């Protein structure tokens, strides 16, 4: 059966609807670019990293997004028991409380961790952590993931290079994702809204999803949006 939806947000000509029923969800159907920040080779001095370096911004004193930085606002690089030494750490808004702010530990490795970006200002109720089930119309390829980063405000339709690679979109940081419209991504807000390890979100996920009607009835809801 479709679903019964309700208009709840709408960013950069996406429809972001609340699924009717319980438990609590919403849902979208959107393009899919890279979001690299977290892994942990996603950004080097001198474009040495998955992504150029100035997607994170000015490596060399001035505004720079991409991760931590030092005193004097150059990035942080990483240390010899760091996955990539020498490398900046990059950073995710979602994070281990575990680790320091210094660590690429204590972010989401984007290479790892299935994880959707959601827009600043359009979280829609949920909270960093939380879950989500994607799928892709045009593959049949789906995954859980959580909320692991924030976007800009005017976009929507991002995720982890891990993500693309189980969706089957091409998952290069430069010139990988998608513009089409292919990927829908069902959100279950106030699911988790913390850290915890990926087994354990990932059954929850699972555990939501049955609840919820399963893979069968996304599917089916993807052809209304
Ligand atoms: N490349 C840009 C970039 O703006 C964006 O990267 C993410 O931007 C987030 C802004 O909210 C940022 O979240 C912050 O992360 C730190 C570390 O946990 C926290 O202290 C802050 O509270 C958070 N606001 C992310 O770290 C960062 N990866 C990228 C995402 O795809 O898209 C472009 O806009």
């Amino acid at each position: 059966h479709m679903s019964e939806l309700s208009e709840i947000d709408s960013v950069a000509g996406v429809t972001i609807y609340s699924v009717d029923g319980e438990p609590k969800s919403f849902v979208y159907k959107a393009g899919f670019a890279i979001d690299a920040d977290g892994a942990p080779n996603a950004y080097a001095p001198n474009n040495g990293g998955t992504d150029f370096t100035a997607n994170g911004g000015d490596d060399q004193g001035g505004d720079w997004w991409g991760g931590p930085v030092d005193a004097e606002g150059y990035p942080i690089k990483q240390k010899i028991f760091d996955p990539f030494p020498g490398y900046y750490v990059s950073a995710t808004a979602h994070f281990n409380p575990a680790y320091s702010e210094d660590s690429p530990y204590r972010y989401i490795d984007s290479n790892s961790i299935p994880f959707i970006v959601l827009p600043g200002n359009h979280s829609n109720g949920a909270k960093l952590g939380d879950v989500a089930l994607v799928y892709n119309e045009k593959t049949g390829d789906n995954c859980y993931a959580i909320y692991g980063d924030v976007g800009p405000s005017s976009k929507i339709g991002q995720g982890s290079v891990r993500l693309a690679q189980a969706l089957k979109i091409d998952d290069n940081p430069k010139a990988g994702g998608t513009e089409s419209r292919i990927v829908v991504t069902l959100v279950f807000p106030g699911s988790v809204g913390k850290w915890e390890t990926p087994k354990r979100w990932f059954s929850h996920a699972n555990q939501l999803t049955k609840a919820w009607g399963g893979l069968s009835r996304l599917k089916t809801l993807s052809d209304q949006l």
